[PDB]
């Protein structure tokens, strides 16, 4: 589990959403497994603008941060689970860490913020959700 949030915007897995998430619907894009729900207080996190391949990301599964390298976002093929049918997730990026399920959510950042959250995991890969191309995230 887990959310970026930035301004008045929570970002979270759209297959982790709630329903008052739902409720409160910004954005969605199944393609990306990116939803954006409103929130009434201001968050702290801020967006990276950058084209950074190095950062960090959050593994719940191991209460620890690794500092990891990691592909331009990109169209990659994603096996069936109980969330999507075999499908191609676009704007993800590829890393070498450990991922497995509880583990969607955790932040991948760098040094200029956050660049995505972690949508998927197994054999040795974790795959991050890019956002650092929505741009409106830091306005309105
Ligand atoms: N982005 C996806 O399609 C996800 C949906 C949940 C399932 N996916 C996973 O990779 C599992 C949970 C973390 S380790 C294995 C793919
Ligand atoms: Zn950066």
């Amino acid at each position: 589990s887990g959310a970026i949030y930035v301004g008045n915007y929570r970002v979270v897995n759209r297959h982790l959403a709630t329903h008052n998430d739902w409720a409160n619907l910004v954005w969605e894009d199944s393609s990306r497994d990116l939803l954006v729900s409103s929130t009434t207080a201001q968050g702290c996190d801020t967006i990276a603008r950058c084209d950074c391949q190095t950062g960090v990301y959050y593994c719940s599964s191991r209460r620890k941060h690794y500092p990891v390298s990691f592909s331009k976002p990109s169209l990659i093929f994603v096996e069936a689970s109980e969330y999507y049918p075999a499908r191609y997730q676009s704007h993800l990026m590829l890393a070498v860490g450990h991922s497995e399920p509880g583990d969607c959510g955790g932040i991948l950042r760098c040094q200029h913020g956050v660049v995505g959250i972690v949508s998927t995991g197994g054999n040795g890969l974790v795959g991050f959700a890019d956002v650092r191309d929505l741009l409106w995230l830091d306005e309105e």
